């Protein structure tokens, strides 16, 4: 395909503003319509993830109008994505060579454990992702993200409205059948707001809760809570200095220490692009998806910011999230002036890797404009009480979060926007098809699941970012422990089975693992002892001895009676087929190399001869897929063969759980 500047001539024809460019691409139209069946407030990643989801799972079904505040797609943290999310990018038509070219790649995730006490020592805990011919993971930056889905929903019947605030004083949502008036401005001084008569309400709001907060007070689990200070760092094409041994910069990247952890992620960035000319690329994309542009023959990254006129650069995410427990000097002004940049620094000098890591690293001032050098946020973790009702549902962060750390924040909070999705076209018709009394009743009962799953779903959360963190505090139950049991409960079986119309069934059935009962039971025994040790104290020895041989004693059963076949000793770098801990181990298996010519991480196939970031011709590592132990070429194209193409829908097979078997 020939590549279309339709948006920016538009834009530059009619000088039009951010929003108006962005809401002239709606199949509807530029203004918001007099009725719709379902309105969206926000148009964060979960209300375009719930718009796509219901478009797609029943098409010309639900006229679907999301309104956003943001004049454009606005900075979010929350860039780490996992195989469920990429999963459905490809279900919904985006597969990695195009998804690449707008986001970094992720290949796994690695822990590095610092000992407090002894400074200079840690340990580690590595995994790989997927060969190239398998699937990806992605490092996205959410202003990207949101574009992207913006512009694959108008052109899947869904209007989105940038530019346009629900006003929540004068909004009347109701029940039945009876219908909704949401009340839409330009803003508190707009005295001229119009209103969409509509069926169905989704809070989409995020931590705002605009809606739901109406409805019941926030709540907050007992104990400590974490705060998070964060900011955005160049990205070093030599990685070879950053002081932790067999670094890569392609992973989700965790440094732990009894206080909490740092996240490090290697994202590209387009700060600086005009937002028509960022259409125009996302556009020329899609269209290069829907025609199967194979990838040596997509222009890379650095090719389509010369053809559109856009911003490009490399990056790297990097922030504290730690206990909010943690006692501070009274007075950290050597540190900077601002409370986020001086806890940031004051926590790097606490430990010696940390400043030594971070000496890798040039601050990158103001990236998202005025005022974002540096970020803090307080109190993170929260649950809603209540999550739908009469005329609405919340979904995403209204409903509750916990932590950065695994990501759940996306990965896990895509079952919400998913299942809402699926539940929203029988809601719709049966308030179409029914009196209001029984409409509502109806309706009622058949959001039970949905209301008790988004309840017990937070404090699982809860308890497995708790479990987490309490084993940081030692170099041994943190990779051991905490992390063996979160890639043992919450890889992903039978991820390769999966399609639109089981996503959300599938998806509920995740939680990382969370509701595994022997998870549970490990992560209850961790915390029962560790959480009476002050933070300020190190673990007693004996203590790490008997949670280790505890978790090793229950682990032996649970995998044993897991009936998935996996080679475990090419995933973790650190142990082998049975999930026993090596203590000498490196062998793992290799999917990814580093370009060297722009630093960018690229996946190991044979028909990627080019970065797909900056078109550089690579010479042979490309077919270098290094399988340890090895695997035959019949057992290797095999595995290719079940990741080819989801399967079509089959309501006759049953649907095969992500989590280990039960022992029965
Ligand atoms: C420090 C930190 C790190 C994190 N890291 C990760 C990570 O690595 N991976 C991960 O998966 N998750 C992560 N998360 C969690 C993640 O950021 C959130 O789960 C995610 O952004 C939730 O998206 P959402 O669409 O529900 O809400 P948001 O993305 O917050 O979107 C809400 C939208 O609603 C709009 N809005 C608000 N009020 C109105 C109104 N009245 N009218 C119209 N629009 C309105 C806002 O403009 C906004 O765009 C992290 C969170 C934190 C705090
Ligand atoms: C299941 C997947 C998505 C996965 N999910 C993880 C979660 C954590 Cl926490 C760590 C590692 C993984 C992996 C690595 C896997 C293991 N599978 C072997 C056959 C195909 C596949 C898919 C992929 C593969 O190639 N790599
Ligand atoms: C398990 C059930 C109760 C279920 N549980 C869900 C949870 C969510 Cl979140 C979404 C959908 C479902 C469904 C619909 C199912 C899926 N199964 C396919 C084989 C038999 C069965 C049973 C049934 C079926 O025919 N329909
Ligand atoms: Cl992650
Ligand atoms: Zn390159």
């Amino acid at each position: 395909p020939t590549p279309k500047y339709t948006f920016t001539e538009r834009a530059a024809a009619g000088n039009l503003s951010d929003a108006e460019i962005l809401n002239s691409n709606n199949p509807t139209g530029s203004e918001l319509p007099d009725e719709s069946d379902v309105v969206v407030g926000g148009a964060g990643i979960h209300g375009l993830i719930y718009a796509l989801h219901a478009s797609k799972y029943k098409p010309n079904n639900l006229k679907i109008s999301v309104i956003e505040k943001n004049t454009r797609p606005g900075y979010k943290i929350g860039e780490s994505t996992l195989p469920i999310f990429y999963t459905w990018c490809k279900l919904h038509g985006i597969s990695a060579a195009y998804l690449l070219r707008l986001f970094g790649l992720k290949d796994g995730l690695c822990f590095y454990f610092l000992d407090r006490e002894n400074q200079g020592q840690y340990t580690d805990f590595c995994s790989v992702g997927a060969p190239g011919l398998v699937l990806a993971s992605l490092q996205i930056e959410r202003p990207m993200s949101e574009l992207l889905f913006t512009i694959l929903a108008q052109r899947n019947g869904v209007n989105v409205y940038h530019g346009r605030e629900v006003d929540f004083k004068s909004t009347v949502v109701q029940g039945g059948g009876q219908g909704n008036k949401i009340a839409v401005s330009r803003g508190k001084y707009d005295s001229t707001p119009k209103t969409i008569d509509s069926a169905l309400f989704v809070d989409a709001t995020g931590r705002f809760r605009q809606f739901c907060s109406k409805k019941a007070p926030r709540h907050r689990f007992d104990g400590w809570n974490c705060n998070a200070f964060w900011g955005y760092f160049t990205a070093p094409k030599d990685e070879s200095k950053i002081p932790f041994d067999l670094y890569e910069g392609d992973h989700t990247n965790h440094l732990c220490f009894p206080e909490g952890w740092v996240w490090v992620i290697r994202l590209p960035s387009w700060e600086g692009s005009p937002i028509a000319n960022l259409m125009d690329m996302v556009t020329y994309i899609l269209e290069c998806a829907d025609a199967g542009v194979p990838g040596d023959e997509l222009p890379s990254s650095e090719e389509l910011a010369r053809m559109f006129g856009l911003k490009f650069q490399w990056v790297t995410s990097i922030g504290f999230a730690v206990r909010n427990d943690v006692k501070y000097p009274e007075d950290l002004s050597a540190y900077g002036t601002r409370e986020a940049e001086q806890k940031f620094n004051y926590f790097v000098q606490k430990y010696e890797l940390l400043q030594q890591f971070m000496s890798n690293f040039e601050l990158i001032e103001n990236l998202y404009g005025p005022g974002t050098t540096w970020f803090i946020r307080k109190t993170l973790a929260y649950q809603s009480p209540v999550v739908s009702g009469p005329g609405w549902l919340a979904i995403g962060d209204a409903c509750g979060f916990t932590n950065p750390l695994y990501s759940p924040g996306i990965n896990v909070g895509m079952s919400t926007s998913t299942w809402a999705a699926q539940l929203s076209h029988p809601i719709v018709e049966i308030g179409k098809s029914a009196p209001a009394d029984a409409a509502e009743s109806s309706i009622r009962k058949l959001l039970v699941p949905y209301d008790d799953y988004c309840k017990s779903l937070v404090p699982a959360l809860e308890q497995m970012n708790r479990f987490n963190y309490v084993c940081y505090r030692d170099t041994r139950l943190g990779p051991q422990v905490a992390c063996l049991w979160q890639f043992f409960a919450g890889i992903e079986r039978y991820l390769s089975d999966v399609n639109i119309e089981t996503f959300a069934h599938y998806a509920i059935k995740w939680v990382w693992g969370a509701m595994v009962p022997e998870y549970q039971q490990v992560a209850q025994k961790c915390i029962e002892h560790i959480e009476t040790v002050p933070l300020d104290e190190r673990l007693p020895d004996a203590m790490v001895d008997e949670l280790l041989a505890f978790s090793n004693r229950i682990k032996s059963a649970a995998v044993a009676a897991d009936d998935f076949s996996l080679r475990w000793d090419a995933i973790l770098r650190s142990f082998d087929r049975s999930l026993n801990f090596v203590e000498g181990k490196t062998s793992r298996d290799i999917y990814t190399r580093q370009c060297s010519g722009c630093g960018a991480w690229l996946q190991l196939r044979p028909d990627w001869k080019k970065c797909h970031s900056c078109g550089l011709l690579g010479t042979e590592p490309q077919t270098a897929v290094t399988f340890d132990p090895p695997l035959t070429a019949e057992e290797e194209a095999l595995l290719y063969a079940a990741w080819n193409t989801a399967p079509k829908y089959d309501p006759s097979k049953e649907l095969k759980l992500p989590t280990p078997t039960r022992p029965a």
